């Protein structure tokens, strides 16, 4: 009968919940960078723009590492409806935080609010909108298909609205927008939750069983207290900068896979042969997403000083990304089908998806080196990158997923922990980038991109075998 768009009715709430959510988020990530120049220029906040570039990256890659361990305390401790609204109200406080008449104070809070609500709400959403179907539905990916159209959405309108509200009436105001925006997401959710999603869902579904829980706590003590002990340690040999706790976030970011790797190739030895070509697919996946998440930082200094943006908000850029998903996204759905005959591999897709990363970068580099880089640059040349980088992520992430399942419940949290190292990766190399270093910037890692991809291809026949 009435249908979203084909689809149960519940998934009209979870298109907004999340719509809105995105939308709070890259409403602030559009403005944010510009927020901590700000604050810099008027010596409220005393870091270098290159360390507040590097705060982005490893607040991104803190979000998504977050995202990683959400599905298992809604699974298992608080349920995943509660999750998606605990999550979402942290998320509304960490804007709020930042609507406040305070500083860069502020921004500590504001960060950590984000990254634990974020990490609650996002992979309980998307389960959410599992449980609208049965599991023998064909319907389920078209659902989530358009789940995923409203994500973009969100990300899209974004730093238009944000971005104009932040020039209109200033840094404050424009973070209030922010979190009214996730507030309305939290109101859809909460009243349309409630006529739409089963019940079942307020509750774990794997709930700790007796025995489990002095493990767990013992798990997460030891943990903590490690982490504490290596702050401890850090301070008392003088390493305390932020460029130190960076740092520290870095180690643990690119740690935890691979220590995941040393233990799975350490500990079925053709299941063990498959692992070890995963490793390539892995880099590839790194590196792609480093490339795409500088969209936020390093395009964003960009646009902001080398582009003639005089008559629009420059975080306006922030939208290309989002825009380019949802143009590309019929289109590659369509490609596949029509594509039967000789349809490129998974690890093929990798490789050239890293290659038009890689050119994306490698277009930048031209302007710079043709112009000079003291002057001012067609808005275009950025709109070319986005076009290129995000061709790219049509390659790259659809397959993504489904090369690391094929060929356990670790390796599959490992794609999710791609775009995680990729941004710890950033956090490391965006602190290289200046007007100065520019063009060798963009070139060294648009082209060393660009050679991997070349390198997947060579190898991409054995990783198809196995
Ligand atoms: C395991 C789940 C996530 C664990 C991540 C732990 C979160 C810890 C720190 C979050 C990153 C904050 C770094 C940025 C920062 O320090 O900005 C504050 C600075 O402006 C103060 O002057
Ligand atoms: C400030 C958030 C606006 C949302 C509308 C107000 C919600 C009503 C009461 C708030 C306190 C309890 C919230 C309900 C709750 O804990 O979880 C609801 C969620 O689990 C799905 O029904
Ligand atoms: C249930 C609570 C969720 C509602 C969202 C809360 C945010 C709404 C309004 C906050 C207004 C803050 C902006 C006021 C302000 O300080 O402007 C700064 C101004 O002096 C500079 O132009
Ligand atoms: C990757 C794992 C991180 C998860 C962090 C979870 C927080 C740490 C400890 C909280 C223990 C929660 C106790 C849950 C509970 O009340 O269940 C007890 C009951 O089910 C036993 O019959
Ligand atoms: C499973 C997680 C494993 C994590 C491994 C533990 C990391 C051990 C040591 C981290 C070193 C501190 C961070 C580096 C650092 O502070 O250098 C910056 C400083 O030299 C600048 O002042
Ligand atoms: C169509 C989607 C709207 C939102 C997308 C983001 C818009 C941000 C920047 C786009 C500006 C590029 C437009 C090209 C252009 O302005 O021509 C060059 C111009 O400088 C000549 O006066
Ligand atoms: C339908 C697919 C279109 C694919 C286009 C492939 C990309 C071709 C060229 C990109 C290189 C940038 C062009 C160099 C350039 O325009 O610089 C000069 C410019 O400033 C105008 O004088
Ligand atoms: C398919 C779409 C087109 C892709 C565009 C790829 C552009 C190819 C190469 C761009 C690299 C330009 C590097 C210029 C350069 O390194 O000059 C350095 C120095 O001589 C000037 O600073
Ligand atoms: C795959 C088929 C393509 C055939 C070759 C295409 C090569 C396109 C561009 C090459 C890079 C341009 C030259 C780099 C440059 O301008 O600076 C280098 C030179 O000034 C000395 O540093
Ligand atoms: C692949 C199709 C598009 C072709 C793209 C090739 C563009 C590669 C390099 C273009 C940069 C031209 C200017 C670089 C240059 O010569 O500056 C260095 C030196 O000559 C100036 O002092
Ligand atoms: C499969 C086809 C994908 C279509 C993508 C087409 C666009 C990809 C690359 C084009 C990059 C060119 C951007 C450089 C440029 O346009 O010059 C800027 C400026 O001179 C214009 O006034
Ligand atoms: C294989 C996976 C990890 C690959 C990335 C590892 C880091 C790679 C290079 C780090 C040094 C960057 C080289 C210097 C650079 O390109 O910056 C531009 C330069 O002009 C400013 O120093
Ligand atoms: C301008 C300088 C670069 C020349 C451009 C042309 C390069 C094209 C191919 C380079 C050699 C690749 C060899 C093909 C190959 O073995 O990989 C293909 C893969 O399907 C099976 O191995």
């Amino acid at each position: 009968g009435k249908t979203f768009f084909g689809q149960p009715l519940g998934l009209s709430t979870l298109f907004m919940t999340e719509m809105w959510e995105r939308f709070s988020y890259y409403g602030m990530r559009a403005i944010l960078l510009y927020y901590m120049w700000f604050l810099i220029s008027t010596g409220d906040l005393h870091i270098t723009r290159a360390t507040a570039a590097s705060i982005m990256a490893i607040y991104a890659s803190m979000v998504y590492l977050s995202g990683t361990i959400g599905g298992f305390v809604a699974d298992r401790i608080i349920g995943a409806r509660p999750a998606v609204f605990w999550g979402g109200v942290l998320i509304m406080l960490g804007h709020i935080v930042l609507a406040l008449p305070f500083g860069a104070s502020a921004l500590f809070g504001s960060i950590i609010l984000i990254i634990i609500g974020t990490g609650f709400l996002k992979p309980n959403v998307s389960t959410l909108v599992g449980t609208l179907y049965d599991e023998h539905d064909r319907r389920r990916d078209a659902g989530f298909s358009i789940f995923v159209f409203g994500i973009n959405l969100g990300a899209f309108i974004a730093p238009l609205i944000v971005g104009a509200a932040q020039e209109a009436a200033g840094y404050h105001v424009a973070f209030s927008l922010a979190a009214i925006g996730m507030f309305i997401g939290l109101l859809v959710y909460y009243f349309g939750g409630k006529k739409t999603l089963d019940p079942h869902y307020l509750r774990p579904t794997d709930p700790l069983a007796p025995e489990e829980v002095k493990p767990l706590l013992v798990k997460v003590s030891l943990a903590v207290a490690g982490f504490i002990a290596i702050i401890v340690v850090m301070n008392l040999v003088g390493w305390n900068s932020l460029p130190a706790y960076i740092n520290l976030l870095t180690i643990v970011a690119i740690a935890i896979p691979v220590f995941y790797f040393a233990w799975m190739i350490s500990s079925t030895s053709t299941e063990h042969l498959r692992v070890v070509s995963y490793i390539p697919l892995f880099i590839a996946a790194v590196l792609f997403w480093a490339i795409e998440e500088q969209g936020s930082v390093v395009l964003a200094t960009f646009a902001a000083e080398r582009v003639d943006s005089s008559w629009f908000p420059v975080s306006w850029f922030q939208s290309l990304n989002p825009l380019f998903i949802m143009l590309y996204t019929p289109f590659f759905a369509w490609l596949w089908t029509a594509w039967k005959k000789n349809q490129p591999s998974s690890p093929t897709k990798f490789a050239v998806g890293l290659m038009f990363a890689g050119l994306s970068f490698l277009l930048m580099a031209i302007p710079g080196a043709l112009y000079g880089t003291s002057g001012k640059v067609s808005p275009l040349w950025l709109v070319g990158s986005w076009a290129l980088v995000i061709l790219g992520e049509m390659l790259i992430s659809p397959v993504g997923l489904s090369v690391t399942t094929k060929l356990n419940s670790q390796m599959m949290s490992m794609w999710f922990l791609s775009s995680s190292v990729g941004s710890a990766l950033n956090a490391q190399l965006v602190t290289l980038y200046n007007a100065k270093s520019e063009v060798a910037y963009f070139s060294y890692f648009g082209l060393g991109s660009v050679v991997l991809g070349i390198v997947l291809v060579f190898l991409s026949k054995r990783i198809q075998g196995l």
